[PDB]
């Protein structure tokens, strides 16, 4: 049945600097954001609903424009992020006041925030990642369905053990329902790029701070390679210029990765792609396979440039010399790189932060081959609860931008972390410039790390 359905990534005061897909689907906000990705989750929902829906459309109001109004009676699904949960609850109440049977889609696993969605937003339910596979039943009324949160049984312990349905029978995302031209991925193409998943979840212990296992579960759940190949053929046929994999650890299964590479090569879709993965799930053979299969580059997590931080707080048992050797193998194979760094994990000191910057300049990374995040305690992670029990969070959640200093540790004050927060803007500007700016930035960081005012 279903009737008219409109899936909307609502408008916010953040603009397109808000990228709802990142940080485990809770959203990042990065000033002058040039990684503008399409509303993948809404497209997957459209893909599963499209069979039993009279009409269905997708509206990224930051691109297509704000939906003027809705006709009363139709379903509206909004994408609620974390740093804009209030604005998206307001948009959800706006659709409710026009007789829309409102729903909400989010990766937020915090019954406290769901409360705000049923109260201000007035949602007949809240949809979570697990719900996508069953998104039909959810709107048919069934509530024993995973990923669907009523305001009734708002504290069922099923919503912290994400039961994932049969991923292999999921329809392809309705990528044909969205003009991909306004979507950008600078390291590959400036127009018409799309996002894609080949697997979900992550089992690693750095779930202490990272939200990806919280949003997606601690179990790797893969799609069949032949579905991903079908997606690449779909992208070529639609005229999409690039495909960006959102898998937290794309190369987790090594043999599966080589098989997927060979299959993508055989398909000869001529679609270039990008992926995210751990350094310790990459070796020379797998890198060669990726470059050969059409992968332009990878985002890998280094987090810190301080050896002791690697042996403790980073929780990856990642060695800095392994990072160096991987840098050599990746440049020597022509794979583009973006190293992912993190400032302000508990146990971090000034000299630790400075040694991170020291590592970034030692490696000689262009401005485009690194990204620095400021530690933000995402609700549902162990770090957020330890941060509450220690009065660590000084900022409000509408600044839970992955780049705003919003919490201090037992070793660092928000003045130190806000200072570093601005030092990352300095590092980008200074990496755009020449050696003379990088030596005077490296002087400042040394002086700031020593003194300890
Ligand atoms: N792909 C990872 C990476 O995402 C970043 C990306 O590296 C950066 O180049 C963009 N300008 C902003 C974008 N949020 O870093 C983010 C954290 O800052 C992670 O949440 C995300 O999964
Ligand atoms: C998924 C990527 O995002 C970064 N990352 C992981 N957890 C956090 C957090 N709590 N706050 C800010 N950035 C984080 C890491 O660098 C990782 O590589
Ligand atoms: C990025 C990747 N998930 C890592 O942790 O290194
Ligand atoms: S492996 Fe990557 S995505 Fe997974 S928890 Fe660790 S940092 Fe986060």
């Amino acid at each position: 049945r279903l009737g008219t359905v409109l899936l909307v990534s609502p408008k916010t005061s953040f603009g397109r600097d808000l990228q709802r897909t990142y940080a485990g689907g809770l959203g990042t906000v990065c000033k002058d954001e040039d990684f503008l990705l399409p509303p993948l989750d809404l497209m997957r929902l459209a893909g599963v609903l499209r069979e039993d829906a009279d009409d269905i459309a997708i509206a990224d109001e930051e691109v297509t424009g704000v939906v003027p109004s809705v006709e009363p009676g139709t379903t509206v699904i909004c994408h609620v992020s974390l740093p804009s949960l209030l604005e998206d609850a307001e948009r959800l109440a706006t659709f409710r006041a026009q007789g829309a049977r409102c729903y909400a889609y989010t990766s937020i696993r915090s019954p406290a925030q769901w409360r705000t969605l049923f109260e201000r937003g007035g949602c007949e339910g809240v949809l979570l990642p697990e719900s996508i596979s069953f998104a039909r039943a959810a709107l048919a009324g069934d509530h024993t369905v995973p990923g669907l949160v009523t305001p009734d049984s708002l504290l069922d312990p099923r919503h912290h053990q994400p039961a994932f349905g049969d991923l292999a029978a999921e329809p392809l995302p309705a990528r044909d329902l969205v003009d991909h031209t306004p979507y950008m991925f600078p390291p590959i193409a400036r127009t018409g790029i799309t996002s894609i998943n080949g697997s979900f979840g992550c089992p690693y212990p750095c779930r202490f701070y990272c939200p990806y296992p919280l949003s997606e579960g601690r179990k790797i759940r893969t799609y069949p390679v032949e579905r991903i190949v079908a997606e690449f053929r779909q992208c070529a046929e639609l005229g999409i210029t690039a495909a960006v994999f959102r898998d937290p650890v794309f190369s987790f299964h090594r043999d599966r990765t080589l098989e997927l590479c060979q299959a993508l090569k055989a398909a000869d879709t001529g679609v270039p792609w990008w992926c995210e993965t751990r350094i310790d799930r990459l070796d020379e053979e797998v890198v060669a396979a990726l470059v050969d299969a059409g992968c332009v580059g990878v985002e890998v997590g280094v987090e810190s440039g301080d050896p002791d931080m690697q042996a403790t707080a980073v929780r990856k048992r990642l060695n800095l010399d392994t990072v160096r050797k991987f840098h050599a193998v990746a440049r020597k194979a022509g794979l583009k790189l973006v190293f992912l760094f993190l400032i302000g994990l508990p146990r971090e000191t000034r000299m630790s932060i400075r040694r991170t910057f020291d590592f970034i300049l030692e490696l000689g990374l262009a401005d485009t081959e690194f990204n620095l995040s400021v530690i933000t305690p995402y609700p549902g992670t162990e770090l957020h609860q330890i941060a509450v029990d220690k009065g660590w969070i000084d900022g409000s959640q509408n600044a839970f931008t992955s780049h705003n200093a919003v919490m201090h540790t037992d070793e660092l004050s928000i003045g130190d972390l806000e200072r570093a927060s601005r030092f990352v803007d300095e590092l980008h500007a200074v990496c755009k410039a020449g050696p003379a700016e990088r030596a005077e930035f490296q002087a400042r960081v040394h002086a700031w790390s020593t003194g300890d005012a």
